């Protein structure tokens, strides 16, 4: 029985330098264990579960899981990760595992979402920037290959914020790791982003400063948002199609004579100033370009993750523990002479920036690479600077780039979930929305990588939690979508790429 | 008579600091004489349609400095007084600006700014003719103005009005912000404000672009392209396929569009490369500074055709040569090549007497009554209309005072389809000069609005524009009060005013 087969399969790895903890078998229809997973998913498949840990180096080490089900496809899947951890996305192997690859997660070199592990430790570094995700590449790819007869045929990859940036490392620095590869809202740039994340605390303040802008100012702030900019588009929706034709005048909510910022309703020329500075790129020495702007849009959730007024702990940790080696370092205090520094360190270039992906599109890999329009952790701008940086450093163009990398900005999308708008493309079950290819972005990579059919287009429903109430389909970047009619702008077939 | 008046009036003129050269009546019907207008601003025609008083006169302003001034002063005289501006590094009186106002029966004045010509070298170991150009020479021209004014007439003066666009847009800007006694209304169109950060943006394009045999460097046939490009992607944002960039602000194009295929060569002029496209992302990128500061914004797209010419045919951009050569290095030698932002930083500590002009704090003139009336057009090849923008912000914020506030006493409007104080192919014709006339009107004409709004109160809730087919109105577009936006939203079809709102 695969069962069986799978209960005494412990005694046949051979990894090395490596340490199995346990071969389990998992029918369909139980809630996953997790005892593995440091302080429910109802499987809808069977598999073969390995957990594992592998050595990286004299100082570091990866803890990975391999699932591989028994309705098996030939195909292999790596996740990846999110944040600064640290945690195997369990979601994302079930998403794979459910659809017949043999799916493998590491913790990316430490346990966690945070830098603790960094500090005094380049190794656990080393494995974060790209060797914790290779490890398990080429660990994975053996385990299958010991365990089905047939092996794999191709390869694949699904992740998004640093799971994006491990998919963009794989094309750009390990192009033979997989065939196809879904990356979403990829936090490369990464010294740049983390930057500009700790930039956000020097320029509100904390709670009590004159520069601060409070939550009910920063819904005033994103209610003027959509005044000035949801008919951009030409559909009266509340959504910001394309945000980089919203180039908001926030001056319009300065206070009149007769009214107080403190009813939250206005805003003082001081905290104009902290909101342009949000929506302003950011620019080191030099003069040099560092990261762009927030999108306008992403207003509700980035006053949680930026505009607070307290540190942003990713930073932080970045710079205490890799950047100064001083555990005690003020990240109010930063300032772009600090991001010099941690440019210039760029460790294993992390960065995830190069533009040449000659190797990957010449061994006929594919990439799809999404992000949501209303991201408030990592700027959808950075994507689309991206794609320019690949088109102008190989100097192919867009219809050239085509045949091997595509990109779809999605509107009404969030970070690697989804908004309030037509966001779920099926980048895991948390935006599933059906089977069809050009519905689910997983799906439409297996079929431009093993038929050929290339993804004009990345479909996305809103949904009301089950139901789907709409789709739009999201253009092919540089296309713009606009809203045409005459048919509602529910109406899919309403909307023009142009 | 009046003519015996002006030809009586030399021997009583007795102004401080004062050679006055000559005193002419200037009947109506004739070609007004240039003899005192050099070579280097064209020498010898413009034919009066009013009778005038004209005095020419020089005023020491150091030691080692002077100004050339005129007044005409009409018999058909209104009561108000009105200063002309300058253009460039200039240099110039602009007599047709002068004519334009003096017709409408204001006492009109003009300086050359401290020296002769639209160029820096009488900048050259001469920090008061620096003076003269930053502030001085226009501030000079209007005291002594008004001097002869009161002494000409027995009614004086009542009202006090500035007129001008580009250097002259800065420098209606200067005395608001630092002469607020000068002018009780002031227009300013397309100002050359922030000043030293905008000669050092017009430095930093050679720098992109390189000479005409670089890898850099974008053909003339290429940024056509690039415009085709930019109005295929842009138009219709504002709402209207009018060939028009209505907002350039919305307007944020991906120029990798023009990346060549593989059966394409770059030779073609219809294509680009990758290092081109990269030139061109520069031309629309904000350019900051050390310490990552904000300098100067974008090129707004739109403006290809003739930024051209300004700025990307490979040759260097004399303005900033002399500025850097004769203010900011002292050395006629510095090659404009090599200009980096750590120049720019040099040259911005030095800010000789406030140049920069960004004063966002109008409060004096705000207190005083006085009232501003700012344009600038959406397709300026020369100053970025961005620039403008950026300052309004900045009054906004630093007076921490609403637009709905500062509509009190200073009110902004972008001009779609207009030029560098010029028309160009929209409704741009607003009425700042006679080069830009259509009609009486106070809507259609700022000066008259200027006019109605101090003296009448009623304030321009917007600024209509013509499209001028020679002296033909094709139609009209009224230009939003900034923040607002024009957008076209029919039934009517573009060109009826009726179906553009601003929002
Ligand atoms: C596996 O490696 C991790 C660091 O990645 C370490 O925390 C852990 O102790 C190791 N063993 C496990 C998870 O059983
Ligand atoms: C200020 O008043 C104007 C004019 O009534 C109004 O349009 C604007 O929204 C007001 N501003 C605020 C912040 O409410
Ligand atoms: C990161 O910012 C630095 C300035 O500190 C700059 O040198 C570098 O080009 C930036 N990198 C990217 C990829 O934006
Ligand atoms: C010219 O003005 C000066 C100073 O006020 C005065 O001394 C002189 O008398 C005036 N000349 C005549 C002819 O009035
Ligand atoms: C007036 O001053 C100018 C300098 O601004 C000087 O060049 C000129 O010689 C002086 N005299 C005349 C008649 O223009
Ligand atoms: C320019 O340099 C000369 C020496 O060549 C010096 O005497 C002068 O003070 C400097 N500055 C000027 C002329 O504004
Ligand atoms: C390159 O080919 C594409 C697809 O045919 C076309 O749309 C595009 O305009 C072409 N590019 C150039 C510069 O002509
Ligand atoms: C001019 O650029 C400099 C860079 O040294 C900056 O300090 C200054 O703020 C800029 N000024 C304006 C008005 O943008
Ligand atoms: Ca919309
Ligand atoms: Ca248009």
């Amino acid at each position: 029985s695969f069962q069986a087969e799978c209960e005494s399969f412990k005694a046949k790895i051979n990894v090395t330098n490596a340490n199995v903890h346990s071969v389990t078998y998992v029918p369909a229809g139980v809630n996953i264990s997790m005892a593995d997973n440091p302080s429910p998913i109802t499987s809808t498949f069977a598999f073969c579960r390995i957990a594992l840990n592998v050595t990286t180096s004299s100082k570091s080490q990866i803890f990975m899981e391999a699932w591989l089900p028994s309705n098996y496809s030939g195909r292999f899947l790596s996740t990846g990760n999110g944040g600064l951890g640290g945690c195997v996305k369990y979601d994302d192997m079930a998403y794979a595992a459910g659809y017949g690859f043999a799916t493998v997660g590491t913790n990316n070199g430490h346990f966690g979402n945070n830098g603790v592990s960094f500090y005094q430790n380049t190794e656990v570094v080393e494995d974060f920037a790209y060797r914790a995700l290779h490890t398990g590449v080429v660990v994975g790819k053996e385990l299958t290959k010991n365990f089905y007869p047939q092996g794999y045929n191709k390869s694949y990859y699904l992740g998004c914020s640093t799971g994006g940036r491990q998919g963009w490392k794989s094309v750009q620095t390990f192009p033979d790791d997989f065939d196809g590869v879904v990356a979403g809202a990829p936090a490369f740039n990464f010294i740049n982003l983390t930057s500009w994340g700790a930039r956000f605390l020097t320029l509100t303040g904390d709670s009590s400063a004159e520069t601060f802008v409070t939550e009910t100012q920063w819904t005033a702030v994103h209610n003027e948002i959509i005044r000035q900019c949801d008919s951009l588009d030409g559909a009266k929706d509340g959504i910001i199609e394309d945000p980089d034709l919203c180039q908001p005048i926030i001056e319009a909510l300065l206070c009149n004579a007769t009214q107080s910022s403190t009813s939250g309703t206005c805003l003082t020329g001081a905290q104009v100033k902290t909101v342009n500075g949000v929506f302003s790129a950011t620019y080191g020495l030099n003069g040099s370009f560092l990261y762009p702007r927030m999108q306008p849009g992403s207003e509700l959730a980035a006053y949680s993750s930026y505009y607070s007024g307290t540190p942003f702990a990713y930073a932080e940790d970045w710079y205490r523990y890799v950047v100064f080696n001083n555990t005690n370092w003020d990240v109010a205090t930063w300032t772009v002479q600090d991001a010099a520094i941690a440019n210039a360190q760029d460790p294993y270039q992390i960065s995830t920036w190069n533009g040449d992906l000659s190797p990957f599109q010449k061994k006929g890999g594919k990439v799809l690479h999404y992000h949501g329009m209303e991201d408030a952790i990592i700027s959808s701008e950075s994507s689309k600077v991206y794609y320019k940086h690949v088109a102008d450093t190989m100097n192919l163009s867009p219809s050239e780039l085509d045949s091997f990398y595509r990109f779809f900005p999605i509107s009404g999308m969030a970070h690697c979930a989804n908004a309030d708008g037509p966001s779920a493309i099926g980048q895991g079950t948390g935006t599933f929305a059906g089977n069809n290819p050009q519905d689910n972005v997983l799906l439409a990579m297996v079929q431009w990588v093993e038929e050929g059919v290339a993804p004009d287009f990345v479909r996305g429903a809103k949904l009301n939690g089950s139901t789907v109430e709409y789709r739009r389909k999201h253009c092919k970047y540089p296309k713009r979508n606009r809203y045409v009619g005459p048919g509602s702008y529910t109406d899919e077939n309403a909307w023009e790429c142009v």
